[PDB]
């Protein structure tokens, strides 16, 4: 496992699974479960924290920049889908700064 | 520092001269562009003008700083517009190319 893929998986997936916010991402969004038939429709690549952190266990990942494309797709889907006034957008926003406070101090 | 130079020579300019890169070079203009309530859902604009500016006046104190405003650029873009509009796609598209450039930025 390279440095960087180290480093998102065990300070980056470490800070951000644990988050008080990270509940409604640990997981792929439940469309009928949250009531959402339209959700599918607009977010053709879902992701999620559940996912990237399987990926990191089993060493899906050949780049560290792979595993930094899906936790943006994980937060950009949120930004596209939600009204601009849900808090999941904010919660999403706390999460994200985290994500690029750490990424800043990746490895090489 | 070294990380807000990458960010400057590195960074912005393969993001600034990008052919999608136009419509962030400078801050959006809710008046000339007809968008009456951009300000009322976007409380805080960021644009790449913005970050080149504050690159070059020493603005920033750490890198994430910097980060951090091309983020608020590109998540205000997702936030303010349709989902389908082209806009959001030439953010996706100038994002990609941020984080890309951003996992090589020396430590
Ligand atoms: O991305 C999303 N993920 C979730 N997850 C979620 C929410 C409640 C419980 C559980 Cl266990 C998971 O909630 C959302 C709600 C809405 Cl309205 O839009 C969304 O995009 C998302």
């Amino acid at each position: 496992v390279t440095n960087q893929l180290q480093y998102l998986h065990k300070v980056v997936m470490k800070a951000l699974w644990k988050h008080q916010f990270a509940w409604p991402f640990r997981q792929p969004v439940d469309a009928v479960k949250l009531g959402l038939p339209d959700y599918h429709k607009i977010i053709k690549q879902p992701m999620d924290m559940g996912t990237i952190k399987r990926r990191l266990e089993n060493n899906y990942y050949w780049a560290a920049s792979e595993c930094m494309q899906d936790f943006n797709t994980m937060f950009t889907n949120c930004y596209i889908y939600n009204k601009p006034t849900d808090d999941i957008v904010l919660m999403a926003q706390t999460l994200e700064k985290i994500f690029l406070q750490k990424v800043a101090s990746m490895p090489q």
